[PDB]
């Protein structure tokens, strides 16, 4: 077990298609004691989360909500029992207004959505760190979800500078980290077919922002020397649980590609 | 004249030592026709600028203000003449909260702050591109001030988020340029002794903090391969002046580095 | 005159279809006093540039040559004049073997082949540096014509493998450099259809080969914000003459890419 | 086991404080079945590979010689048995001549040197790739040992040329590696007291060149969010088996930080 014995909090599990499912899938197949973190649906979580191979406790987390971030610490520590500690922290939380993507005009999304957008998707990842790190033992690993967002792309858009914005709190987060012996990293995945990539690729914000996505897609596998599959989300949370395990122990306030090694050729 | 006949919209000067203020000199001297844009202390800019070789125009622009951005192009039209257009733009706006920087823990920022800082110093740089891009004429040029973010570094803590967030709106900029003919560029510029500098140094956000920015400075001249000189904001200027010019027009959504190449050394 | 009054040495004149043909054309017309350097076929060198603005002295130049690098200062003061230095040198040379390109396989380039192009490709700007920096003024520009290897891409093989070490050559003598005050940057330009360009599209370096460089130029003009013609060196030519200038001053051992801004968007 | 029944060539032992002898050491200790091989001095780094947890085959690999290279795979397989195939590839090799390194200036490097260290450095992995990928499994792992170049640094010199290249070869060697179903990758250490290493501290290579790498070794524990130790090899040596095993499947043509986190801090 790559993760035998270790303490993970896994958060942005929302459906079987959420990335978040399959690190915490993977995990757990690796030997992990996970706590799962929910937004909103908690119902549908709990029952999502029933598919995984083991039972894990779910707590709820708004990130956007100071009381909920101030006793996550508190809420954590009862689930998996006093004297224990976190050995993992996966950030998989990610959100933009409509109004910050596809075919609705980049100049025309206001700075209210962008904001909350910011907020959900790069502000979050420093603000887990805060509430989690005073519960994590030394040899620790903090672990987000990036898209690659080092050159524009279409439809994107304000999600990207969400992005850009995230990659930089994480070299922070990580001088932070680094006080408590904790490593803090993202993995830059490829496009994954989640409900929202398969709703925007179906023309959900504008058809020629799906257009665009489709043919990003079709671009990623094409230029990524060892192919890239987006209906395959396993690649991408066996990555996530190489970080969170002992075996890059130098790596911190860095950047993992997870993404068929797309980003290193042009083509 | 290097700019001879173009006008240029310049935002951010405050005080003489405002790297915008050297910007607009040094674009007068090169035969620019300027109108400043000038936020809160207008009586205060409209003296200081009086020191500019020639007179500009001086409008009020908060870019927090949406009422300020919708009328902007017009109140810009009505100075620079009906049937006129700008050549060129300099985005020199930047602001973080205290809490965002210095010895205040990174992780005590609260977002509230944090989101005042990027709305200033990175979605504005979109806002005024869409306000003043119909009004650009083809072969124009966007230009902004970026302090290059791409390592994490002490103190400057929120505002280097907030630097990564501009150079990802930049990117998208230079995509909706793209269509008016327009170019848009960031200069990274090395650290350069405005009053604010000078008070962190003086350590008005905490001694630490002082200790660490004076060490970066020292550190930036030290690598720099033609040294770099913190009180001496001309070849900034220069360089802003250059990004204006017709001398770079195959560069957009790109990042010039006015730093002395300190950048480009580790030591 | 961008360049009034400026000596400057340019390199790698071969047809008028050259990148530096175009550099020296603009920097004539900007006012430059041209030493020209040429290799092998001087005669047919000397009958193309008689084409350029104002004639200009040609010296012989082959970078693999010992006694023609341990010549050239002396050689350039007898064409400039005793006690005359030079502002400004372009280095616009480049060359791999066949077998280092195309779709002769990546891994069957014989090392004796790769080595001869990393000479004339990378080393030579450094050989190029120590010569002619003795005999360079305070203020002074060396450039080199780069193609971004910051990714891998078809066909270019071993020829990005080469720009990736010049790119690392630069950097070191913008050190070296710097002692005369002298700055060293790279012109990274988009696809420029020079003869050799035009022939491995004709299928010159195998079909296959001549079919992804086709792509990959198509793909440059979409991704660019502002467009790419591959057809107008000019705009390459016009950013040389930028770094070669006085506008440019606190940038060394850095990269300017005259690319339509096609390497900040991944489409 | 990490590396459970995987079969793995690991080439670059000199001595026991050489980055492949703990590279090796760590593989055996995860269950890898080791090829190792060895340059010029055999009875030595036989005498070396005997302290290793697990008796292991020693192959003579000069990556200078053509008839070593061409005859690598078949004297590989005679090792691991017939229709038994390799999983893993360790390229742990860098040599540059003193002139290319040191207080031995820059420009007075004679290409021969250069290239004899570009060869052996860079070119080699490519060389090796070639030779071993015919007998490699899908899903099978190439890595090269890197030192980041991305930035010029005092005394590295040449040798930061040659990783410069070494890191555009990585990204041609995936293309290639891709068609087998194989991964490439480089490991980006930092400084670590090989025998070379503490010579050059010494100062081997002159006083100004051991002063400026003690001052870079010293910056980099301090940048380093989770410290660098310089002399403990295992965290490099356990991100290549993290790279060797099956955890980071969607990562090639890349590069992994084991460098505590340096890179991504200025200071
Ligand atoms: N899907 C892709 O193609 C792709 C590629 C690379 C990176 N990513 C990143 O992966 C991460 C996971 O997203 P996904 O693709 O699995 O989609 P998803 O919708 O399944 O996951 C997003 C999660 O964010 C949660 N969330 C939203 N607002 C929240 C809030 N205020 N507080 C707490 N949680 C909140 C949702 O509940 C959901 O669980 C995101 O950071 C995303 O940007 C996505
Ligand atoms: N000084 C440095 O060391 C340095 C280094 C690199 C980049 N920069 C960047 O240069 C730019 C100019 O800053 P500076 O260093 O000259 O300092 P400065 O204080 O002189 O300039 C900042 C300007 O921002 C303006 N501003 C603040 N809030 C505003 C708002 N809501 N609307 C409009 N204008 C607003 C201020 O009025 C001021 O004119 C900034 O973007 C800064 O981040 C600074
Ligand atoms: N054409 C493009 O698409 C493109 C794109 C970006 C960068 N570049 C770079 O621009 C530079 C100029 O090439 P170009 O595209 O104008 O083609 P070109 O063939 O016109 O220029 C190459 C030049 O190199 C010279 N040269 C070759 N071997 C030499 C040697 N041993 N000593 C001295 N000179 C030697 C040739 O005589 C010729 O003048 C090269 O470095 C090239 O890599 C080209
Ligand atoms: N030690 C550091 O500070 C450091 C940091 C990062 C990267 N690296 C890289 O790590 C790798 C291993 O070097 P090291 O630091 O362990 O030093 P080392 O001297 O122990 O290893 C270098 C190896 O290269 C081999 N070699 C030299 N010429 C060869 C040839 N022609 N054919 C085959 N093998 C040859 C030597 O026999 C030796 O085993 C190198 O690529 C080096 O550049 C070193
Ligand atoms: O967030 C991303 O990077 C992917 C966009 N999406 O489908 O939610
Ligand atoms: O804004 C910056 O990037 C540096 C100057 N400052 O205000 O601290
Ligand atoms: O060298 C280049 O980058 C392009 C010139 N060429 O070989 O076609
Ligand atoms: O090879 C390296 O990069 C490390 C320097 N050295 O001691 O050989």
């Amino acid at each position: 077990g790559l993760l035998d014995g270790k303490r993970i909090l896994v958060s942005g599990i929302i459906t079987d298609s959420s990335i978040a499912f399959h690190i915490a899938r993977v995990a757990q197949e690796q030997g992990a004691q996970l706590v799962l973190t929910g937004f909103d649906r908690l119902r549908l979580i709990q029952r999502i989360t029933d598919r995984l191979p083991a039972k894990a406790p779910l707590l709820e987390l708004d990130v956007q909500n100071e009381e909920h971030l101030a006793s996550l610490a508190g809420r954590v520590t009862e689930a998996i029992g006093a004297g224990n500690k976190l050995d993992g922290v996966v950030h998989s939380i990610g959100f933009m207004p409509q109004t910050g993507m596809g075919i609705n005009p980049f100049f025309d999304a206001p700075y209210a959505d962008v904001s909350k957008g910011i907020h959900i998707s790069a502000y979050s990842y420093a603000s887990m760190a805060k509430a989690l790190l005073p519960i994590m033992n030394p040899g620790g690993s903090i672990v987000g979800m990036d898209f690659d967002p080092s050159r524009a792309m279409p439809a994107y858009n304000w999600m990207t500078v969400a992005k850009s914005a995230l990659e930089s709190v994480n070299r922070f987060v990580a001088r932070e980290a680094g006080k408590y012996g904790v490593r803090s990293n993202l993995v830059a995945a490829g496009p994954i077919r989640t409900l929202a990539m398969s709703a925007i690729v179906g023309g959900a914000l504008g058809e020629e922002a799906g257009a665009q996505i489709q043919l990003l897609e079709e671009g990623w596998d094409q230029r990524a020397p060892i192919g890239w599959n987006m209906k395959d989300a396993t690649p991408v949370a066996k990555t996530v649980c190489a970080l969170l395990s002992d075996w890059l122990p130098a790596t911190t306030g860095d950047i993992i590609y997870a993404d068929g090694g797309a980003h290193t050729q042009l083509l």
